């Protein structure tokens, strides 16, 4: 089964699975359409399916796709932990510039849903850590937009203490207000 | 680029995507709709994600739901090995009987496409795998139906050099002639 969490932003929900485990390992349904769907209330639609590693303390800037390729992402962790965020970036929403940060690790099995409309980023805690995540629309580099990850005008709260590692992109990413100027 | 290989039966579709890095920090798509559908030359849905975590030796299979239900599977593996195999089980299909096995592992990153009309299996080579897969159609327990492991009419040849461990479900299951393959 399956325990729906809601966070501090609406939109945004932790899922929890709990395994059907047994002699062989496990088994469980880590996505199901339908019961998505019926979830969140609308009809939605993953078209791509990504898969990451990163070694620890690598933290992928905060990444968003603008207008119509604005990007949905079921996000979860198949291998090791990170501390997942999502930021609110729609202008007109009551929780602008509010992020909610979840632990997710292969262990506990956590996944969080960020709806269009949101940045999102992470950084590896464990040795090493392999993401997965599925988008709602297609990857366009035309529509890339970033944020610095320790922006203050979101003053994300980050479970490290040393500087992260960042890829060149991420760590020339603009301040939140930069990076929505056209948006 | 990325790699699709036809195998002996013509239906059957291994794929190798295209990986970005190396295996300490990389990327890939492991999933992406358009990608897929005019690679099958038909649209296709997938309405359910799976994982699984298995022990060395645990053979999990030779799995299918029939009629309406059928599952058309996108088959891979993100954490060990594992020797999967697809089972061609129309009874008018020219290949009818006729199996594909392919390794597929975290490192190696192969995807195995079942379509709907064969039974699918797999063996767990490492310590532990953990398999993840797509269906087209949703789980249907009344649908399902299981053929042996080991059935002879197929032949298929197991690498293992060891006895599988079984679901108590999947030592019961029958051999071909007594599996229950339509309606
Ligand atoms: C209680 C329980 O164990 O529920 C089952 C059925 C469930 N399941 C299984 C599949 C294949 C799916 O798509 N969705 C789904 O929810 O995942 C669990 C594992 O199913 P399984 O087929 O892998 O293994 P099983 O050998 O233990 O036989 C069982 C099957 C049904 C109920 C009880 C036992
Ligand atoms: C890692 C992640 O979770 O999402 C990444 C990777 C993703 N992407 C990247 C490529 C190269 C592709 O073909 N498809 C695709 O979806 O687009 C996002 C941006 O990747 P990027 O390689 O363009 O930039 P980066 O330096 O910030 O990694």
């Amino acid at each position: 089964m399956m325990i729906v969490i809601k966070t501090a932003i609406p939109d945004v929900l932790i899922l929890e699975p709990k395994v059907f485990g047994d002699e062989r390992g496990f088994f469980f349904e880590s996505y199901n359409q339908q019961t998505f769907e019926e979830l969140i209330g609308r009809k939605v639609t993953f078209v791509q399916d990504n898969h990451s590693k990163s070694k620890k303390n690598v933290l992928r800037g905060l990444h968003f796709q603008r207008g119509e390729n604005a990007q949905g992402k079921l996000v979860r962790c198949a291998v090791g932990e990170v501390f997942d965020v999502a930021v609110d970036i729609r202008k007109e929403s009551p929780t602008f510039g509010q992020w909610v940060g979840v632990n997710l690790s292969a262990e506990n099995k956590r996944q969080l849903w960020i709806p269009e409309g949101f940045a999102h980023g992470f950084v590896t805690l464990s040795e090493y850590a392999e993401f997965l995540y599925k988008a709602t629309n297609y990857y366009s580099p035309s529509s890339e937009g970033s944020i610095l990850w320790n922006d203050e005008a979101i003053g994300i709260e980050w479970p490290f203490s040393q500087l992260p590692e960042l890829s060149a992109k991420d760590a020339a990413a603009p301040l939140l207000d930069q990076a929505l100027l056209t948006e």
